[PDB]
């Protein structure tokens, strides 16, 4: 259960803070120095490669995540989507999502309590992806998939299989080919009907709360086609779903062997929301020790391990020449991971992120720094805290006997195992 990014580790320990290596099987440049991170990441005046995101634009030949707020590159057409699509990200925006957060979170740990007699094996990660993915489907394009409710099977088979495309395609076979691109197409079309019924309803005259539809919707604004819109669709359906699972599966695979942590854990939700059934926005700003747990779980396991930017200019990089036109590789995995930046980095403690504690220094960054930092920061970090919030209060959990601790790689890391607890009532 090791991970290409385990490979940058070793070679980031071994040969400094300037590394030439292969990714994506494209020649790149590691960079693993805070002074670096910050001059690159903290400016405007670097973008990203066009090169090392054209396999999220199209998978297998099939029109995917396209030029939407992701895998666009050019700085003024990015802007562009993102002053717009910034508005369905205010605070306010924010605050009116808590409902969403609260009656998936719910209805999750209804279902799970359902299964605690502490000999049913339960997939967490399944669960946890079937909750964001229905958090966002309400949250962002106002739809009800219901996935945790047994339903829309072939949609979550279809991201299933699309993910495994873009593990395949950009790493490593007839029938995955096909499955891949109809999965493909098969989310494209129901984004297709989702923004046909959004206009439909307000077609009809309909009141529709804004969300992020509605700025995708306006950025596509003056456009003959709606594929960029289809692009920006997918983009979120995927980008706004699949790390905070894989988030919330690391987190939640971690604390099964963590008993002092999950003690403590357990006595912090006790104290600011007791039993409690909705969790209101205030509430969130003071789980701050579940917030170091977080914080804590990106450090070692960061769904999304890092970025990519275009030195346009041959430049001087911690003394070493870097050529012109050159993919610069930034990794928070692989900084996370080396023992000049982090006491006992292979130590899971969230003391780290402890009152007091000098922040991290352009040596963490899950949510990504800068301009293309993520446009989810606040939305994710609150979604999971009231998912972990509600699990903290009514359930315990213990990993299965034989499940592994490991990492994989698709699209973004995630554990090598499905996460298989058994449940009990707390
Ligand atoms: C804990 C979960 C999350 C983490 C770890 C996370 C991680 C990241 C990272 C590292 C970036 C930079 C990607 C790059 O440079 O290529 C990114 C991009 C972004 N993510 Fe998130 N993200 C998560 C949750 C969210 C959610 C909930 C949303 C949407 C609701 C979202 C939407 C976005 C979008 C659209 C971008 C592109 C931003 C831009 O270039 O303007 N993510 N995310
Ligand atoms: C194809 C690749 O899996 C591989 S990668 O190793 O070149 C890579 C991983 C993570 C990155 F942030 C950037 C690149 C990839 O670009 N995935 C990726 C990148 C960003 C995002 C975001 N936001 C996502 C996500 F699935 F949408 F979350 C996947």
């Amino acid at each position: 259960g090791r991970v290409l990014q385990d490979v940058f580790l070793d070679w980031a320990k071994k040969y400094g803070p300037v590394v030439r290596v292969n990714v994506f099987h494209k020649t790149s440049v590691i960079v693993t120095s805070p002074e670096s991170v910050k001059k690159f990441l903290m400016s405007t005046k670097y973008n990203k490669d066009s090169k090392m995101y054209r396999a999220l634009q199209t998978v297998f030949g099939e029109r995917l995540f396209g030029q939407g707020l992701v895998s666009e590159c050019n700085y003024e057409r990015w802007h562009k989507q993102r002053r717009v699509i910034d508005l369905a990200f205010s605070r306010s925006s924010l605050v009116s999502l808590m409902e969403t957060f609260n009656e998936k979170a719910e209805q999750l740990v209804e279902i799970l309590e359902a299964k605690a007699d502490g000999q049913t094996p339960v997939s967490m990660q399944d669960m946890l992806t079937y909750t964001a993915m229905d958090i966002l489907a309400k949250a962002a394009f106002g739809m009800e998939t219901s996935m945790l409710l047994g339903a829309q099977k072939p949609l979550s088979q279809a991201v299933k299989l699309m993910l495994e495309g873009i593990t395949a395609s950009r790493n490593t076979k007839r029938k995955q080919l096909r499955e891949v691109r109809e999965s493909i197409r098969f989310l494209r079309q129901v984004g297709r009907d989702w923004v046909q019924r959004r206009r439909e309803a307000l077609k009809r005259g309909e009141e529709v709360p804004a969300d992020i539809l509605t700025q995708i919707l306006k950025a596509e604004e003056g456009a003959q086609d709606d594929e960029g819109l289809l692009d920006n669709f997918v983009t979120f359906f995927i980008a706004g779903h699949e790390t905070s699972a894989n988030h919330l599966a690391f987190t939640v695979m971690e604390l099964s062997r963590q008993p002092e942590i999950v003690a403590r854990l357990q006595a912090e939700v006790d104290e600011v929301i007791g039993s409690k059934r909705y969790l209101d926005f205030e509430d969130l700003g003071r789980l701050q020790y579940l917030s170091q747990v977080l914080k804590e779980s990106l450090r070692l396991y960061p769904p999304a391990w890092g970025t990519f930017r275009l030195l346009e200019e041959e430049t001087l990089i911690d003394g070493v020449r870097v050529p012109g036109n050159t993919p610069l590789l930034f990794s928070t995995y692989v900084m996370g991971r080396m023992d000049t930046y982090f006491e006992d980095p292979l130590t899971f403690n969230p003391d780290r992120f402890g009152p007091g504690a000098p922040k991290p220094r352009f040596t963490y960054f899950p949510f990504s720094l800068g301009h293309r930092s993520c446009i989810g920061q606040q939305f994710a970090q609150m979604e999971v805290k009231v998912v972990m919030a509600k699990l903290l209060q009514r359930l315990e959990f213990r990993l299965v006997p034989g499940q592994r601790f490991g990492l994989q790689e698709q699209a973004t890391l995630k554990p090598l195992d499905p996460v298989l607890c058994t449940l009990r009532p707390r």
